[PDB]
């Protein structure tokens, strides 16, 4: 019963269904995107984009197009501004592939850099259309690097996203079950909501088949790293002809997934407040959703408060069943510490404590939300 915040009942915040050609006006910049693999360890990818001339926006009509594009030239800057990903930058971007970017990254409301709303809501497809979600039946659309196992860490990232779906259907009926008074129909949706999350966490478990550590940790992660704070480019990233100033985007992050945001959201811990800086990516983070997306959060929050409501009403059922999805929603973050245990700590033995303390932190604040 949700509007025109663009959530699907069926794959969530995920675009359904995203597009997977441009029109014939753009197939320079699909040649390019469809062979990063080869176009950046031959060194030709930097120099055909140089190559490239400058396209208007004007010829993508509709949503998915809009969205597939940014995907394109998404992945496109990555590879240009990190190249083989070994520590040589480039610190400019060219005119004709900075000005066509910004232009329609202006148009979506979305910063100028791939998000997780590119390379994870909008960077798949079913292999067979008739057959299920699940991993089996389906596949990216765009990589970097031949063996970044960037198919594992976006589609499994998606595949919790549609596991979520499940729940986030659930929330209309929370809502008019404690503005109707009805007790009853609020105790079961709470529960359907804790199984669902319950059931997410099994998703999880497939990360560990489909991405390697070495190869997460020395390639994948390099690509979708950003340019604030970065000493790489310690000013940011010149978009030629659009600003001369360099600007400053982070990096994409999974802060920037609205599953684990509404959810915090829903259940009154409010993971924003504080002052800390975990409160404080968080926030930022939403400038990273598609717009849609951060107003259904913000709708969200007006809504009045499930945990307060849940709590003044002296109903032991009922704080069960609220605390049953904020374990569920614990016991997420709890294994997903340990993968990042695995898959960044280790390796990187072999900076990250940084990450480990923002993610303790927030399960920290998850945890204390218990009744
Ligand atoms: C190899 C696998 C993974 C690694 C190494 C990893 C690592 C990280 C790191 C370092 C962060 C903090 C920086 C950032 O936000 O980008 C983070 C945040 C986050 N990641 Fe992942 N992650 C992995 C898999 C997943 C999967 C499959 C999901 C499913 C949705 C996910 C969901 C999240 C969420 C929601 C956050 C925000 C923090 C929070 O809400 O608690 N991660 N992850
Ligand atoms: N050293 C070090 C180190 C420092 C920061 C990171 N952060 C990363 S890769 N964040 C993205 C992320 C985190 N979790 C999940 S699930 C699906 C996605 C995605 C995506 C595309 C990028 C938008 N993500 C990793 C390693």
């Amino acid at each position: 019963i949700s509007k025109e915040y663009h959530i699907d009942e069926e794959v969530g915040f995920a675009l359904p269904n995203p597009q997977e050609n441009l029109p014939d006006f753009y197939n320079d910049w699909m040649f390019i995107a469809k062979h990063l693999p080869d176009l950046i360890e031959s060194g030709q990818l930097r120099e055909r984009v140089e190559k490239l001339n400058m396209l208007s926006i004007d010829h993508l009509t509709d949503h998915k197009s809009q969205r597939l594009a940014r995907l394109v030239l998404g992945c496109i800057t990555m590879a240009y501004v990190w190249g083989k990903g070994h520590g040589d930058v480039r610190k400019v971007l060219p005119r004709n592939i900075a000005v066509p970017y910004c232009q329609l990254s202006k148009k979506l409301e979305l910063p100028p850099i791939l998000v997780y709303a590119d390379c994870v809501l909008a960077n798949w497809k079913k292999k067979d259309p008739n057959k299920p979600l699940t991993y089996e039946n389906m596949d990216v659309l765009f990589s970097f690097r031949d063996g970044d196992c960037s198919k594992g860490f976006f589609l499994v990232s998606l595949l919790v996203e549609i596991a979520a779906a499940s729940a986030i259907k659930v929330i209309p009926t929370v809502f008019k079950a404690m503005q109707m008074q009805e007790r009853d129909t609020l105790l079961k949706a709470l529960l359907e909501i804790a199984s669902c999350l319950e059931k997410a966490l099994q998703v999880f478990h497939q990360i560990h088949d489909h991405v390697n550590p070495k190869a997460f940790f020395s390639v994948l992660r390099i690509y979708l790293s950003g340019w604030k704070g970065n000493p790489q480019l310690s000013d940011g990233l010149v978009y030629e002809g659009f600003w001369e100033d360099p600007k400053e985007f982070a990096g994409g992050s999974a802060g920037q997934s609205s599953v684990f945001q509404c959810f915090d959201v829903l259940l009154g811990i409010q993971q924003t407040a504080g002052g800390g800086h975990a409160a404080q990516f968080l926030q930022d983070m939403r400038r990273y959703m598609p717009p849609a997306h951060r107003n259904f959060l913000c709708s969200l929050e007006s809504n009045p408060s499930v945990r307060e409501f849940v709590l003044s009403k002296g109903d032991a059922g009922l704080r069960e069943a609220y605390d049953a999805c904020v374990k569920a929603l614990v016991s997420l973050r709890s294994y997903h510490l340990q993968i990042v245990t695995k898959y960044i700590l280790i390796p990187a033995s072999q900076g990250g404590t940084d990450l480990m303390n923002f993610l303790k932190t927030v399960r920290s604040t998850t945890e204390k939300s218990l009744l």
